[PDB]
């Protein structure tokens, strides 16, 4: 079963040891949906059972958590994302990575974060046909760059209005990071 991410609006206090303590506001990763009433997830580090009706009726689903950590420069959540098995690979509604968002927001920490994660896809398009890639190039930021062609970022894709990621660069360090040498 995939993960499901979902924020607290009220608190909740177990009436039994094995359930979950939640308060407002808090983070609830659901990682069992097979039972009908009782869900199992984690929730500030510690792992117990929780009411499919409290997740639905007092609690928030939230569709890209890894997406949206990365577009606000929350490091800790994407490590708490990470940590609790949300996938690496997920696109969000534009098709777009959370390495893409990272890339695109200047983020080398996040970056960096994601690297060291097994099967992370660098090369993944989105409707565009951007990848984090031609994100990096076009915001000009060398150090993002850098990094993915070290990774091993593909430099031969090409997006919607056939351009390289090179054809989007306009800072000279990412120009010259993204040009073929002779």
């Amino acid at each position: 079963g995939q993960v499901k991410v979902f924020r607290a609006l009220y608190t909740f206090e177990p009436r039994t040891p094995d359930e979950l303590y939640i308060e407002e506001g808090d983070i609830i990763y659901i990682t069992d949906m097979s039972d009908t009433n009782w869900w199992k997830g984690t929730s500030k580090g510690r792992t117990g059972l929780i009411p499919s009706n409290y997740v639905a009726e007092q609690a928030e689903s939230i569709d890209n958590p890894l997406h949206e950590a990365a577009k606000r420069g929350n490091l800790s959540w994407l490590r708490e994302c990470l940590d609790n098995r949300v996938g690496v690979n997920g696109l969000d509604k534009a098709g777009s990575t959370a390495l893409y968002w990272a890339c695109h927001g200047g983020h080398k920490d996040i970056v960096e974060m994601l690297f060291t994660q097994p099967n992370i896809e660098l090369n993944q398009q989105n409707k565009l046909g951007d990848t984090a890639l031609h994100a990096a190039a076009w915001k000009g930021y060398a150090d993002i760059v850098q990094l993915l062609l070290a990774k091993g970022a593909r430099t031969d894709l090409r997006n919607i209005e056939k351009k390289l990621a090179f054809d989007m660069a306009t800072n000279a360090a990412c120009a010259s990071l993204l040009k073929k040498k002779q």
